[PDB]
DNA sequence: GGTCTTCACACCGGTGGATGCGTGG
DNA sequence: CCACGCATCCACCGGTGTGAAGACCC
């Protein structure tokens, strides 16, 4: 649950706990005693609710707080098991935390592509959640699509292979002398739904948590749409990149500066939206770094980064998620 | 010194000394009880001993533990003073040891610069450490000097006056749509003596250790150069960053990716050597990922391409720094007329 | 206008998991 | 002579030390 909750904790397998002791099984190189499971954590706190379509407490919660309720459980779980024993470095927390952001934002955009998706297709505009409803007009061709990319991916693979052929020969041409294009994979691509996939009725329910098998859904949601998306059908790209500092601001502005070169200036795409989201910007200047330029081809010069954004509540995300497809789904025909 | 010595640690003053106790004075938003102090303890280890330039003991270690000694220095004193309530977090730790391996590399490649220099104008060869005559015609013009750049610098003020027009223009004229060129300072550059300071006695004399002056004499090194290098005389750029991960390893790149637009398509320079420097490189595939390209200037083929890190090193030894950076001198110096 | 306090810059180290590989029927 | 398992790599963030700049009471 939720909340943390003893009976519900006792009643869990060993295997499915969120803390491992790996005492007596100690990784190579590390001194790991007790090990946090994020994904077994992910599917305890937020099993039976989402941030952003639960209850109006959960939605209006300040985002730090939800995001940092899992490590909570898990220290008291931890506690509770292996009392005046156990004991995580905070270097942990930190990619715990890190990693359970990143899933739990894809979760709700992908719910709210979900619910996008249903009032594209016709089946109208859920009201339980009081959202406003979109002035679009609705069309199976303007549904949309979140993937949460895996840790290595290649996210090449997701074009379609009529267009990968070029850059795939690109990075073979760079390959004779010795060189490459290596980059970090965005942590999300919000992309328009093929055409074979818009009656399909897997994008348009809600999960009602993010259990295990939801979990599965979600991280490999790329795989059936891997060689089906246009160069122009990637209509954003999201890192999620929690309470940056003023060294690793400069990663996803990598992440996002090869990304346009493989997009708009060997793929004819019009633009790339690549957005950063970050819970607490402090100690450092990350909205005036930002405004980095490109490799500005030659006129084609705009901002790395579209914009960077710091979710107040969990409702704040959906609801600019919801303006910004209103905002750009118009331009596609359908 | 650089063994810990209790006479010698008693000896330092109050506000001289490795470990500062602010409990009663916390900083503003952080819970430090403990401040590890970076340049008392650089000025109590490294004192009278700078490596690669000292005792064959010291010169033969492993950098790990020559880049480690004075954080065990603070451990031990102030286990010593604050006992049983001594404690420091890792990731202070980890910010102070990057900042003295910085500092310390910074260090040792100015005493090879400063020997370089001192072989160039005619003194010699300074033989008391054992290193290769490096087999260079001398010349006064051929002299190197090392800056360590500061922690927020622009690295566009070295350049001349001429040759920093254009770069102003070029940043102005992005910064009429709200743009700009942010990037991270490398770590250390290495550039051609001006002509002006060819006879300077100061260039020459190898410090005899990181002492608070000389702490000072080198961080205030680039100073003196600001506006008086060209654009062709920027020999190479060092990034010091310390056993690198799979994603910090992409802030040098682009410290380098922007490093060459400023100098190569606005400048006309032929290259930037772009180095990077690592104590352990492990758990990551830096050695690969490092091949990277840069802004590729024409549509393909070999004329504007090239890795934009040159190279990824590992000292062994202190004296192998040493050795790599003399060896470099000597093999690209010869472009240098002179 | 001179101490004093505050903020941004660049620092690294300890991790969880998906995945390609090591060895044995 | 293909497997079940262990090993390596990818991307994660949080706690800091110091120098330059704002405060501000003159
Ligand atoms: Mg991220
Ligand atoms: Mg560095």
């Amino acid at each position: 649950p939720f909340t943390y909750s003893i009976e519900a904790t006792r009643n869990l397998a060993t295997t499915e706990r969120c803390i491992q002791d790996i005492r007596n099984a100690p990784v190579r190189n590390r001194s790991t005693q007790f090990q946090l499971a994020q994904q077994n954590m992910l599917a305890y706190t937020f099993g039976e609710v989402i941030p952003g379509f639960a209850s109006a407490g959960i939605n209006g919660m300040d985002y730090r707080d939800v995001i940092g309720r899992p490590v909570e459980n898990a220290v008291t779980e931890g506690t509770h098991f292996f009392r005046d024993d156990f004991r995580v470095d905070s270097n942990a927390k930190a990619k715990v935390a890190g990693d359970i952001f990143e899933i739990v934002s894809s979760a709700v955009m992908w719910n709210c592509a979900a619910r996008w998706n249903s009032l594209m297709v016709g089946e109208g505009w859920r009201s339980q959640p009081r959202y406003s409803r979109p002035t679009l007009s609705p069309s199976p061709r303007r549904q949309v699509a979140v993937l949460n990319l895996p840790r290595s991916f290649d996210w090449v693979s997701l074009l379609v292979p009529e267009s990968q052929e070029v850059i795939e020969e690109f990075r073979a041409g760079l390959r004779k002398d010795g060189l490459g294009l290596p980059t970090s994979t965005p942590d999300l691509a919000v992309v328009v739904l093929p055409e074979e996939f818009q009656n399909d009725e897997m994008w348009r329910e809600e999960i009602a948590g993010l259990t295990r098998p939801n979990q599965i859904l979600l991280s490999g949601a790329y795989q059936r749409l891997q060689g089906r998306v246009q160069p122009g059908e990637i209509s954003l790209a999201v890192a999620f990149a929690r309470s940056l500092r003023s060294d690793r601001l400069y990663q996803p502005l990598y992440e996002a500066n090869v990304m346009q070169l493989l997009l708009e200036g060997k793929l004819g795409a019009p633009k790339v939206e690549f957005e950063v989201h970050t819970l607490a910007p402090e100690g450092t200047n990350a909205f005036v770094t930002y405004e980095a330029a490109s490799l500005y081809g030659l006129s084609a010069v705009h901002r790395a980064i579209r914009e960077l954004y710091v979710p107040p509540t969990a409702a704040d995300l959906a609801r600019r998620f919801f303006a910004f497809l209103n905002e750009r789904m118009e331009k596609v025909n359908g």
